[PDB]
This record gives structure tokens, sequence and C-alpha cells, in this order.
């Protein structure tokens, strides 16, 4: 009753201000930032 742990299972926070989202059949990699974050919400929102 509390989804919470999908979105930190599925992303690669690089120290040199990188991104790699780790979802299976994505491809898009960001930079220090809460936004990809959100993009995982699209990963498992419907699509
Ligand atoms: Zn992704």
């Amino acid at each position: 009753t509390l989804p919470r742990g999908s979105i930190d299972k599925y992303v690669k926070e690089m120290p040199d201000k990188t991104f790699e989202c780790l979802f299976p059949g994505c491809t898009k990699t960001f930079k220090r930032r809460y936004n990809i974050r959100s993009h995982i919400q699209t990963h498992l929102e419907d699509r």
C-alpha cells in the first residue's frame, strides 16, 4: 500500500555530475539533477 522502492532501483547517480537510468529497455543518461527520477515515473506509469 505504498510504492517507493522502484524509482531508486534504476538510477545510476555519478559523482561526475551524470546519471544512468538502469531501467531495462531505457537508454537515456542525465546529469546531477532530480528530473530523471520523474522520468522513471512515465517508465512504469503507463508505457
Ligand atoms: Zn529510463
